[PDB]
């Protein structure tokens, strides 16, 4: 069932073309969904860090342009996880692409090696 | 390098780890990690090399991390923060730790500590 494997993806992206191919090529089934026009909110946020086991800083697209002009580089630190996620749930170019989400597990960028679980 | 193997022996985990490290010949030096606990340039290098937020780095059966409502706090507060917090006490750390060059182990999940060829 695709309503079980949830696909974040910025279409322009090149890591997320690769990701959508191997999902494909996978046979897994999932349901598409566009991280910039339909960004995640901090209810969702606050549900897939956890399941992810990753810091919240790793949800940070950190080839983004409005990464660089917000200097998060610099200012990430000094915020706290409250902080960061409600600064992620304001724009979706903010937050790493793609993400898989399902029940057990959430994927933050293209890993094949990590994409496997899903198999 | 050696393998530092933090634990704290009334701990069931950490025997539990201890006995399967043993039963699958991992060669480790015991650290008491209440009497010898992590300090603050331990856990700067540690917490990069576990991949894990800092947050996962506390012991959440411990006294004060109940009686400080840590659960509620820990968000509220920046990763430097929590890190000093940590290296205040020994009993503060999330037990077992495995320490090694390549990667840091933290808590036993036996699938994880497979890393440790």
């Amino acid at each position: 069932n695709a309503m079980k494997t949830l696909f974040l993806q910025y279409p322009a992206c090149s890591t997320c073309q690769k990701a959508k191919k191997w999902l494909i090529e996978n046979n897994i089934e999932y349901t598409n969904r566009l991280i910039v026009d339909d960004n995640p909110t901090v209810e969702e946020l606050k549900a897939w860090i956890p399941l992810s086991g990753l810091p919240v800083k790793k949800f940070f697209n950190t080839s983004g342009v409005v990464y660089k002009e917000l200097k998060l580089s610099s200012k990430l630190p000094t915020m706290t996880e409250e902080e960061q996620i409600a600064l992620l749930a304001t724009n979706g170019k903010l937050v790493k692409r793609p993400l898989v989400v399902t029940e057990r597990f959430v994927l933050v960028g293209f890993k094949p090696e990590e994409w496997e679980k899903l198999k």
